[PDB]
């Protein structure tokens, strides 16, 4: 069953996967340049803002209950590929 | 008509619709949040490669035929924005 912050992230990405269909829609059209880059943009910053959502959820979440057991520095290790690999 | 650099760009972003229609998928499943993270990230990587490709396209392209008139400044100034605004 859902969190409100995977609610939230789910709302996100859906709204994004909108604003998508429209740069692929005006890049279709031969749309300017700068204009197709500034919603690419766009884009970018509403799937950070999802992704920390995410994090965050994570967080409180799955990550924290790796209180009981090998927890520790598996869920860690495990964590640090997901901010950059 | 359409460029080479534009043609790409077009066809990453149709592939990262693909790639976002996954995501909202595995949300909607209450998905591992580490796993939605790492699929989030793998589109905003492709969305860095689109949005240069754009760059490069637009320098060759709209940008450097600002050779002639009120180019410089002008095209310039506003390619900033798309950089980050
Ligand atoms: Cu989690
Ligand atoms: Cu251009």
């Amino acid at each position: 069953e859902l969190t409100a912050k995977k609610r939230a992230a789910l709302n996100r990405l859906k709204t994004v996967r909108g604003h998508l269909d429209g740069i692929v829609r005006m890049l279709e059209s031969d749309a300017y340049c700068v204009d197709v880059m500034k919603q690419i943009s766009a884009v970018q910053s509403s799937l950070e803002r999802a992704n920390r959502v995410m994090l965050h959820n994570h967080l409180e979440t799955c990550f924290s209950t790796a209180v009981l057991d090998g927890h520790g520095q598996a869920a860690i290790e495990e964590l640090i590929d997901a901010v950059k690999f």
